[PDB]
């Protein structure tokens, strides 16, 4: 199993994509173990990008890395054509994209066809960026097997029956899970490992707890999945998108800049309120000796 | 009580906004008594457009009609405030915004901020735009009044209680409802009107339905309403945001191009069969001459 | 248009029917001018009530009206089959009863068999009592006229699109809407009424905004509903169901006696604290001469 | 951890408890390997029964064996507390109850009221019968820790991370899962079994996947677990909660007579087409020798 990061976009304060501090978090998330970076997720404000700034992203990290996944979704298909067909002269794992947002209730046969039209055009793997919530729609495993291009899906949702489903009806195909709160149970039950926006800022947590669920050593994975369990809890008084910056802040060192509003930063008095209540935490990860001082 | 039309973009066979072809519609339903115009709505692929695009659409509706609102949202800020300044030049009645879609559990905080923000940058009435399905959050009667700048309401949403409820707390507030299927409840009920996707396609109708109602022939706004939603359903079968430029063009006599895929446009074989299903709905609306011949 | 009342249920102190309460309670309901009463409604603990006191009330409020409909559902079929058959012997308005409630999913097929099967058997006609969340399944009026039995329907729900597709596809069906909140929208809208709960407790308002919307006074009917609402808000802040016997004794005169638990009392505190926020309310009602002071 | 039946209650042609068809049911069950058996769950009919028919239900299987867990609750209190009572004098594991159902917001305050007093007068542990969807209303760990006397929960629920909670918050709780689906999943992830509705007509399976599971035979265990999938969808196709007896006639090899109206049974040609659903699925089962040729 792996834990991949749907990587933050750094904003500078004008609000143009931080190319250099996009980097210096790439390399210490590889570092720190992380297996691939999901790029243009919802995470790093995908929906927020224009067509240009989501491949500045890819080239960003590209720099650093060739484990990138690229998320290339929008609601304008030949932007999204584009940017499936300029991949080719980049070696990486494959492309993503959640299905077409916002627009409630559209058809299966419309759905199917948007992805179907992505992987005529693709140079490289398509997985399926399945998010019912952010999206209005679920593309279940039953549409997926429809579909049929999916060489693996992230499925952001709460039920574990709806993700497991994809491997039963689309054995071949890899099925990662979006939900930061089911990593130790992910791993123990047999599927291909998490997208974990928590990764961003304790990718030590994240990779140390698919380490004990992978030795079977259950009873500890979720000692250290609770915990876990409790910072994305804290993330969420303040909005979680704001606060994931910082959080990479205050676990990772270095600041990763501004988000892009209507995703407003916290102010400075929203940031102490928010490390008061992940001191402790901090302090039993040291504890635990599975953070450096 | 006012009819709105949230006036369909017509795009051309590139991808392009075909400005000719939306004068064209625009004078059309002004002639036939559509009070004013809602432009870059859910309609009208709004969230599909750019802010260039987004303003292309103003500047060519406001060539035949100064009787316009505004939409100008979107997940980066200084884009919609930009398009709010920009309108200064322009005699309409204002601006709008719905709430910024696809993240999730935004806070109340960030999103009143994300209004009032417009709101202190508008050079015109700023009106709600409220579809908690669409964008993924409800901004309710209340969260109105704490924001406390909107001239009106547009709220699609069934439950109508949550309607009724703006001009509960915001007693000087217009109140539109966004369903096709009330205009005759909401003119009767002492609503201001409804922003019906609907009179695109029919106009004729939907402001007969509201002047039956108002002048106190209820049972005659109701035969007539049940009629529009047989239309209402009907353009639903192949995913209604498509079909409306089928319905136009049947009804109208004029062509608005394509929608922007992912939201496709119905081929040959769907068109066929959508109406077949309104032949009978147009006899029976010449029949009783709301139509010409 | 007509107000019907889903009638308390008094209980004793040691948890039985208090015919005689109840019998005090339909004469000021019938007297204030209520069209007819539903017995054996949510409001009255209709699930919580054995066959056998389900006839009770049935019989005590006999000794006072025949304006009565008579809900007989349950999830045994041989006890609701025989109190559709022992009310023959009743000169009544009708029977009704709610959607097998509890057990999620079940077929469509079930359930218009469970309802055909009422009216094979029923002495009197039979209303339907739509109730989706309190029942877990909605028998919308598709499969209202697929049981093809319904002499009317009372429409729980906050969609009033809904409720208004019975009078689409059933004409000839009696169609009330069950939410308090709508029952000046209702009236005016060409729907048959409302079932009001709070007619229980305020049946002189219920009726008075009933007569203003039925003489095209919404402006005035508006004004009166948004009153009866900020009264139904503060019945919820106790559990409404429980604060429904302390507000008919503050407005009524009469006490109802206790509810039955899980539907536990309010404590005189909380009999106190309620009385506090409608004080005011009842002031208003006063000086518009609404209420007797 | 444990496989726990949801044990059928078999009825009679005349609508009575069939009381030596289930003493047949339960020796089979506990001969499989099944540790306890849930007696009154929605599984048996619960809702539809009297206080009269759950007791007849604990004696008729506590004939058999005392691995029971009793379930005792209803919309009358005292009926609730008679029933916890009169357990005193058998030697089970707890009784049970889910939360109140049918009554839409009930205020925590009289739900946790309803649990502890179910708490202040059991004669034995007490288990939480968490059911959101049928029920109404969500007990979740936080409210499960404020009542704070239940030995342990079954949790019908498709979010697999409201089920961990209640283990993150009470860290001494048994935690079950009301899903057939997650059976491997739950013993993988250190959770402590499964109230399995499928058990009822093969125990022999999912005894078996727990076990797979627990050997970390993981990849066998989904194996299984997929087949296991298939029988509880096809029974969905008729209703699963009729479709349970034609499903252990089939595989168990003895009757089970009827359910209760308005629980139909499936008729000659349903059961026909449900064998069908299931001939192949029994054929890898005896294959793989789990089944009896
Ligand atoms: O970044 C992504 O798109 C992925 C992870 C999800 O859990 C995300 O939805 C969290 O907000
Ligand atoms: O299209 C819009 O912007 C508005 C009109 C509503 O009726 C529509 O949103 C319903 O989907
Ligand atoms: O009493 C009934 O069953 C009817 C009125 C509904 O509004 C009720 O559900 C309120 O709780
Ligand atoms: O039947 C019960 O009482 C329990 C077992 C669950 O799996 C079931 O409730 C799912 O519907």
């Amino acid at each position: 199993p792996e834990i991949i990061t749907p990587i933050i976009t750094p904003f500078t304060k004008d609000n143009r994509i931080d190319k250099e501090k996009l980097k210096i978090h790439a390399e210490n998330l590889i570092r720190k173990g992380i297996d691939k970076l999901f790029v243009n997720g919802t995470t790093g404000l995908g929906p927020s990008l224009s067509p240009e700034e989501k491949l500045e992203n890819l080239k960003a990290v590209y720099d650093v890395t060739n484990k990138i996944i690229f998320q290339v979704g929008g609601l304008n298909l030949d932007d999204a054509i584009r940017l499936a067909k300029l991949s080719k002269d980049f070696d990486i794992v494959g492309i993503a994209s959640y299905a077409p947002y916002y627009y409630p209730r559209m058809s299966e046969k419309h759905l199917v066809k948007y992805f179907k039209t992505l992987c005529e055009v693709s140079p490289h793997p398509v997985y399926l960026y399945n998010y019912p919530t952010a999206t209005g729609k679920d593309i279940d495993a039953k549409v997926a097997k429809e579909i049929g291009c999916f060489t693996g899906v992230k499925d952001v949702i709460e039920n574990i029956i709806h993700t497991l489903d994809y491997k039963r009806l689309n054995p071949n195909m890899l099925v990662y899970s979006g939900s930061d709160m089911l990593i130790a149970t992910v791993a123990s039950t047999g599927l291909d490992g998490n997208v974990a926006l928590g990764s961003n800022y304790l990718p030590e947590v994240t990779v140390t707890i698919k380490k004990l669920a992978m030795e079977r050593k259950i009873d500890e994975a979720l000692k250290l999945q609770f915990l876990h369990d409790e910072v994305i809890e804290a993330s969420r008084i303040f909005g979680s998108l704001s606060s994931n910056y910082v959080l990479t802040k205050y676990f990772q060192g270095y600041d990763l800049g501004y988000p892009r509003p209507p995703i407003f930063p916290l102010d400075d008095e929203e940031e102490r309120q928010l490390i008061k209540k992940v001191e402790g935490i901090r302090a039993k990860l040291v504890e635990l000796k599975i953070l450096k001082e």
